[PDB]
């Protein structure tokens, strides 16, 4: 499915080139710009532990889930896939445990040396 896909052909946009981060679009966007970092972005998510045992997704919440980019305020994979994406674009994200919660995990949500799967949609995004 969508997991194992990305996971094989999704674009490596890690510095160190570890695939710690993979990413395949979806949905292309509009507009040559992507967010600076600073900017306040909106987006709408679909999220999941790779094996199907959590899920979580802005929808639950009836709203955009808003934050300000490469500030940490969200795990290392959404500070680098978001920062990639075009507004109104659709990606799907597989982030290895090194990018989103470690060793440590974030229990009792998360356990250790978790990779997490996303469908995220960048609705908008503006400067600070
Ligand atoms: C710099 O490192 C970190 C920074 C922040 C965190 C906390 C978790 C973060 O969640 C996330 O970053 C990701 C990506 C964005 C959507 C939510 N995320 C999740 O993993 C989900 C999630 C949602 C949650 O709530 C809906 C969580 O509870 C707070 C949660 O706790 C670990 C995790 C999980 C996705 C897979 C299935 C289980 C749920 C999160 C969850 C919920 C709301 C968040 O809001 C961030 C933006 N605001 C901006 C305004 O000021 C407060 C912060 C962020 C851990 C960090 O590392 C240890």
């Amino acid at each position: 499915g969508a997991p194992a896909t990305v996971t094989e052909q999704g674009e490596d946009i890690t510095s160190k080139k570890d695939r710690g981060v993979l990413k395949i679009v979806k949905r292309v966007g509009n507009g040559e710009e992507t967010p600076m970092i600073g900017d306040k972005v909106y987006v709408h998510y679909k999220g999941k532990l790779s094996n199907g045992k959590k899920f979580d997704s802005s929808h639950d919440r009836n709203e955009p889930f808003v934050f300000s980019l490469g500030k940490g305020q969200v795990i290392k994979a959404w500070d680098i896939g978001v920062a990639t994406m075009k507004k109104g674009e659709i990606c799907h994200l597989l982030c290895k445990p090194e990018y989103a919660y470690g060793s440590a995990g974030s229990l009792p949500k998360i356990p250790s040396n978790a990779t997490l799967f996303f469908e995220i949609e960048l609705l908008d995004f503006k400067g600070e």
